[PDB]
């Protein structure tokens, strides 16, 4: 009985379980935290706890680690990995740099540590436009999302310019107008949540644009709801509003990354204590540096 099991570890090891909104239910249902992965690591640094077993990608536990250097961070499978974030290297943010020397550099929090130190400042979907806005530049390098990029070029009025040029998410990247024209044909009293990761003709069908966290905080202003993301975030708004109806956009909206955590990993996690996530100290403090800048400016 692996769910057993982990509970028992959980309290040997004195851990707790964050999991982002697109993992498996089984893994949602033995997790003490469940969100967006800037939010988890936030979260954490309020908890007593010696061990977080982080239930997401890559990057995420190296922003919790980041956030909690003092705690043990586990991720259970290291092939837990974002192709959009893995896009990016130091080589493109460098040659960016070069290109344009007076445009500042923004970091989605989707992104390694190792860009992020690089970044002048970061931003969340949810802050993005406030931050950007208040940069004297008219000119922006954002990475690595060319989409979410694209959004906040239209709600500043900036140029923005992608990095790397075609940064992108595979699993936003596959909705379309067909998926839309679909949804409101086969739900035709909800409204479209999407995430800004979607291509920007899909973001303007929308009835609100939002990343994971702000669907849930928006959720609550209709009762049934389209919902254009990784289709696990179907079944955490199920959890959080049963009274209210979701649909998945897609049928294949799956991210792989996400789907190497099982239930099996958490529990082999806790038991042997791995994979351990470190961060080099140099990367650390600079990639915190932004996110600080980040919070300021927001
Ligand atoms: S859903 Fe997209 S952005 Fe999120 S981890 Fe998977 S590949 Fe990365
Ligand atoms: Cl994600």
């Amino acid at each position: 009985d692996l769910v057993e099991e982990i509970l028992r570890l959980k309290e040997e090891r004195n851990a707790i379980i964050l999991a982002h909104n697109y993992q498996l239910p089984e893994v949602q249902d033995i997790a003490d935290f469940i969100g967006d992965s800037l939010e988890l690591a936030r979260r954490a640094t309020r908890v007593d706890a010696d061990v977080i077993v982080f239930a997401g990608v890559d990057f995420m536990a190296e922003t919790a680690k980041i956030l909690n250097p003092d705690k043990v961070v586990l991720i259970p499978s290291r092939e837990a990995t974002c192709a959009m974030a893995n896009m990016l290297k130091v080589e493109h943010i460098l040659e960016a740099k070069r290109k344009y020397p007076n445009a500042p550099v923004v970091l989605y929090v989707n992104s390694t540590a190792e860009a992020k130190a690089y970044a002048d400042v970061t931003v969340t979907s949810a802050n993005a436009v406030e931050v950007v806005k208040k940069l004297d530049s008219d000119v922006v390098i954002f990475g690595p999302d060319k989409n979410l990029a694209h959004y906040v070029a239209k709600m500043t009025g900036k140029k923005i310019i992608p990095v790397p040029s075609k940064g992108h998410c595979y699993v936003h990247q596959k909705f379309t107008l067909d998926d839309v024209e679909r949804a409101k044909k086969l739900h035709p009293n909800a409204k479209l949540m999407i995430h800004p990761e979607c291509i920007p003709e899909v973001q303007e069908k929308a009835d609100i644009i939002a990343s994971t966290g702000g669907m849930i905080k928006r959720a609550c202003e209709w009762d049934e709801w389209v919902v254009f993301t990784e289709r696990e975030m179907v079944y955490r708004l199920r959890k959080l509003y049963p009274q209210k109806k979701f649909y998945p956009a897609r049928e294949d909206a799956f991210c792989i990354g996400m789907k190497a955590i099982t239930l099996k990993n958490i529990y082999e996690s806790l038991k042997d204590m791995k994979y351990k996530v470190e961060v080099p100290e140099e990367i650390a403090r600079k990639a915190r540096k932004a996110i600080e800048r980040m919070l300021e400016m927001s």
